[PDB]
């Protein structure tokens, strides 16, 4: 399954912009349970929509989402200068998430207009590791009841886009891995320290990338809050 978005769109402050997201099946359906997330510079992600149409609490009213004409659509009614960002949609395909390629939204024109965090996920900024070794990545959640949400892990590099690695449910113990990462990643959690861990084993040069944790929950706003990302460098 391949998820397609407009590569770029240009708007101005005060205009209404629609961003679209199509499935290679020919239709985005309700069970794809779509999230929309926004990336700003220094790979700073925020979730905007979950469950196809639910605006995440705290997200401004100018954002809305729904399924229309066999696609998923995010609408910004009255774009603001600060909405310049990369917007990604994420679709659930029964046992894995797939991200679109992202839409770079440029907002050109008069700044200064528009309408104006409990949850934090803390990740170390960087890790350096040698080939053939393993590395542990950590993600400490604060400001919510940590075991009651799942933790997703996602990776990003330019050219490859965003790739979902897997998720862990602290209260059930159930873990899902994407097929691409099933032998590379191991997910664990420690409830007393409110920390989720990802081990990457048998490191190679191909593993250098940014690795994020992001909260999720069945039927709720997947990818609502994200860590800042850990940049892993595998030495030569
Ligand atoms: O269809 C609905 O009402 C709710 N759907 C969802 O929340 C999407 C979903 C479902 C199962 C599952 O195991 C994962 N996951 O991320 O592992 C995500």
């Amino acid at each position: 399954a391949v998820v397609t978005q407009e590569s770029a769109l240009t708007t101005s402050p005060g205009e209404t912009v629609t961003l679209t997201c199509r499935s290679s099946t020919g239709a985005v359906i309700s069970s794809n349970f779509v999230s929309w997330v926004q990336e700003k510079p220094d790979h700073l992600f925020t979730g905007l929509i979950g469950g196809n149409k639910n605006r995440a609490p705290g997200v401004p009213a100018r954002f809305s989402g729904s399924l229309i004409g066999d696609k998923a659509v995010l609408t910004i009614t009255g774009a603001q200068t600060e909405d310049e960002a990369i917007y990604f949609c994420a679709l659930w395909y029964s046992n894995h998430w797939v991200f679109g390629g992202g839409t770079k939204l440029t907002v050109l024109g008069q700044g200064g207009g528009g309408s104006g965090s409990q949850v934090q996920l803390q990740q170390p900024g960087a890790e350096l590791a040698k080939p053939g070794a393993s590395v542990q990545l950590s993600c400490k959640g604060s400001g919510y009841t940590f075991p009651n949400y799942w933790m997703h892990w996602v990776t990003q590099r330019p050219g490859r886009g965003l790739e979902w690695i897997g998720r862990i449910d602290p209260n059930s113990g159930f873990i899902r891995y994407d097929e691409r990462f099933k032998t590379k990643a191991t997910l664990t959690v420690d409830k007393p320290s409110s920390t989720a861990y990802m081990q990457l084993s048998s490191l190679t040069s191909d593993d250098s990338a940014v690795y994020f944790c992001a909260r999720g929950c069945y039927g709720c706003i997947h990818f609502d809050y994200w860590g800042q990302g850990t940049t892993l460098t595998v030495s030569s």
